[PDB]
């Protein structure tokens, strides 16, 4: 078996081995990469997401959201309150203002022990979830806007045809700036291209002992717990490493830099923060190996998850029986 201990795997493929997507994810499957939940990869030196970043200013930030924290310096939820919207130059200005700024540090490790003991201190803001692609139409490897679709995946395995589309989605960060506990929806990979700027932190728990996870949170989030069966779907639970550890949970951490991949595998729990001013790519997408995943798949049918169209086809043709539930919880 390979990787048994569950590691985080990096990968540098020539630019021969670019060209190719699919073949490239099944070759770090056939290294045990899925086993850790996450991978990096390094593009080749030659490649280039796009020529310059100068010119990304005037992109809108529609609907900012300030992550307010309640709990313990380890154990937290975040909720998103809405502010007015701003540009991406505007958002920029105040992730460098003194009030919002990456604090003086020594090295990584400084700025994660900062982190974990402030961080439900402050109330920084994120641009999430803004539909869109900074990758350059000409870039033909690696191109987070031009990758197979998940809808054409199930089409091409299972014979079924369905509605729906799968495009990328742009995440502009600040300090301190946190994504909770979670694996994607309907358990599909992802894959997250940082364009620019500070790095991102990530957490995660390997996929075969992801249920060690959920245990553990259902003890720390008791009331969460009663509410829904799988309240990790609503994406606002906070656990530290300090805690995993304390816990006995298997976890690893990496920090991603700006020109790197990083790609998440089906059931593969993560979490982290940004470490300054930065902006990511990112989207699902799904392989022959995810479909058993999205089967046994949790749902949230508590109405808080609420997410795109497209994931009403991958219940239905999945999850024929909880279809009915978890549609309710939609509407
Ligand atoms: O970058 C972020 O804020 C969160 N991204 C992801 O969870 C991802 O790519 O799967
Ligand atoms: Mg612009
Ligand atoms: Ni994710
Ligand atoms: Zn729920």
């Amino acid at each position: 078996a390979q990787n048994p201990n569950c590691n985080i795997m990096i990968f540098h493929p020539t630019k021969e081995e670019f060209n190719d997507f699919d073949k490239y994810i099944a070759y770090m499957e056939s290294q045990g990469a899925h086993r850790a939940g996450l991978a990096k990869i390094i593009p080749p030196k030659e490649w280039k997401a796009r020529e310059t970043y100068d010119n990304i200013s005037e992109i809108l930030i529609a609907t900012p959201l300030q992550q307010v924290a309640s709990g313990r310096a380890g154990v937290f939820t975040q909720y998103h309150k809405k502010k007015k919207a701003m540009t991406v130059g505007e958002y920029r200005h105040l992730a460098n203002s003194k009030k919002y700024q990456t604090p003086p540090h020594q090295n990584f490790e400084d700025l994660e022990r900062k982190y974990w003991k402030n961080r439900i201190y402050n109330s920084p803001i994120y641009g999430a979830d803004i539909s869109g692609s900074l990758f350059d139409e000409n870039t033909k490897q690696w191109n987070l806007g031009h990758l197979g679709t998940i809808q054409d995946l199930l089409e091409k395995e299972c014979g079924v045809v369905i509605e729906g589309v799968n495009t990328p989605y742009l995440y502009f960060g600040m300090w301190k700036t946190t994504f909770a506990w979670h694996t994607e929806d309907m358990d599909l990979y992802s894959i997250n291209y940082l364009h620019l700027g500070e790095p991102k932190t990530w957490y995660v728990v390997p996929p075969e002992h992801g249920q060690r996870l959920e245990r553990l949170a259902r003890e720390l989030f008791p009331g969460s717990s009663r509410g829904c069966g799988a309240f990790l779907r609503h994406k606002v639970a906070l656990i530290s490493p300090t805690v995993l550890k304390e816990n006995g949970i298997p976890f690893n951490r990496i920090t991603q830099e700006a020109g790197e991949f990083m790609v998440t595998f089906p059931y593969g729990y993560h979490a982290g923060f940004n470490h300054g001013f930065n902006c990511a790519e990112a989207i699902n997408f799904a392989t022959p190996r995810w479909i058993d995943y999205g089967k046994m798949a949790s749902q949230c049918s508590c109405g808080e998850a609420r997410v795109t169209f497209s994931m009403d086809a991958f219940v239905r043709i999945l999850q024929p029986e909880r279809y009915d539930l978890w549609k309710r919880g939609q509407d």
